């Protein structure tokens, strides 16, 4: 497309000269005024996938932390993605850590960030999602796109459960699934909630609050769940890769005891010490160097959960083959972040063709029969 052409020239200018967070907020602004390209094509019926009743028109979505406040959900989705995870959000708005907090190394296609959950807060983001849901009713191109909401806690909050429950009562009606963020490295002590006993109490409290949404309601299903599924939101949990194997196995059992709807693998890592551009900086590392660690973590959890917990893959997915390794290792869907940063408007259209081609040469009849094949 001609529209894809000029955006790649702008993109190459931005990654060379412009501050990373400025670039990001510029992307978001172009999305806010709806001047990004559209992918209007029908997605291959053979690359469609699902997690329980969530029907993804294609296997690629945008990961959390891209549209933290839900200011341009439509525009990002219309680039060719099947779903987006907005957030992570907190009950109260907060500025996050001191800038600059985002750095890119183009050479290794890697990002490091210490944002610290900068977001406008649950109430404002809830308004934003409601406006999207009203536009979704009236827009032909949005009718099957899924929107999940990643939720966390404010910096100074001590009871994470109090924060999670607040967000659910606010925004749960408008969400297709809820992602519990216990894996951010940039909010002190958050990843300590991954410990098995703590995680279990969190999951059950979240599920309890989602069930109580529908229990003082007087209106029909259609008018309570103002989302895409027309159902209560599923519950996923997003894990960090920096865990040991007995932590992984005890988490794995909590996810089955809780009957959690899915698992997002993985968040950023702190164990990448080999990028010179980054050797003084704070935060969690995204991108290509995170790929091999994520796929490994997927295989381990698919195994330790006896493949009863669907997986959403996150970590260094840039190519159709990258996606296929996530799928063969056990994932049903794939989330993109770094790919967008470094490849631009084209990421969805391109990666969908690559995996479409790759699924045929491998001899898979459709995507779903590739899930967990490495095992
Ligand atoms: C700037 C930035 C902000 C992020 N914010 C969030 C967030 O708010 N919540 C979350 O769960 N993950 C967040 N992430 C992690 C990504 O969603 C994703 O899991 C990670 O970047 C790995 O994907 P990738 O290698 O394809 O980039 C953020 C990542 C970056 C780089
Ligand atoms: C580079 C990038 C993009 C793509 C992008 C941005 C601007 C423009 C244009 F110049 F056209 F405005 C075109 C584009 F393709 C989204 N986000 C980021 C980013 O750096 N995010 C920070 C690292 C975490
Ligand atoms: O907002 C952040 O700082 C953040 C959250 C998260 O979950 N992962 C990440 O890398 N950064």
């Amino acid at each position: 497309n001609p529209e894809f052409f000029l955006y790649d020239i702008f993109l190459k200018f931005c990654l060379k000269y412009i501050d990373g967070e400025i670039c990001h907020d510029l992307f978001l602004l172009l999305g806010k005024y709806n001047i990004l390209p559209y992918d209007t094509s029908n997605d291959s019926i053979y690359a469609c996938t699902n997690i329980k009743h969530l029907d993804f028109i294609n296997p690629f979505g945008v990961a959390a932390g891209f549209d933290k406040n839900g200011v341009c959900i439509d525009s990002i989705l219309k680039l060719g993605f099947s779903f987006i995870e907005i957030g992570t959000i907190t009950p109260r708005g907060q500025t996050g850590n001191a800038k600059p907090r985002i750095f890119r190394d183009v050479e290794s296609r890697s990002i490091i960030n210490s944002c610290g959950f900068n977001n406008m807060g649950c109430d404002k983001v809830t308004e934003n999602l409601i406006l999207f849901r009203k536009r979704q009713e009236e827009d032909k191109l949005l009718s099957k796109h899924i929107v999940g909401v990643s939720i966390g806690k404010n910096k100074d909050t001590v009871n994470i459960v109090d924060d999670l429950k607040y967000c659910i009562n606010k925004i749960g009606r408008y969400a297709d699934y809820i992602a519990i963020n216990v894996s951010s490295p940039n909010t002190p002590g958050l990843r300590d909630n991954q410990e098995a006993g703590k995680l279990k109490n969190i999951i059950l409290s979240v599920k309890e609050e989602i069930d109580n949404l529908e229990k003082n309601n007087i209106m029909n299903d259609e008018f309570l769940w103002f989302n895409t599924t027309k159902k209560k939101p599923l519950v996923f949990v997003k894990l960090a890769p920096d865990l040991n194997q007995e932590q992984k196995k005890e988490i794995a059992d909590v996810l089955l005891e809780t009957n959690i709807d899915g698992m997002i693998i993985s968040n950023t890592t702190t164990q990448i010490n080999d990028i010179k551009s980054f050797e003084n900086k704070k935060g969690g590392v995204s991108g290509a160097k995170l790929k091999d660690i994520s796929t490994k973590f997927i295989c381990e959890m698919y195994n330790y959960t006896n493949k009863q917990i669907p997986i959403i893959a996150s970590g260094g997915i840039f190519s159709g083959l990258d996606a296929l390794e996530k799928i063969e290792a056990g994932a049903s869907v794939c989330q993109l972040y770094s790919c967008l940063v470094f490849n631009g408007m084209k990421s969805a259209v391109q990666i969908k063709r690559e995996l479409n081609h790759l699924l045929y040469q491998r001899g898979y009849y459709n995507l779903k029969e590739a899930i967990g094949r490495k095992h």
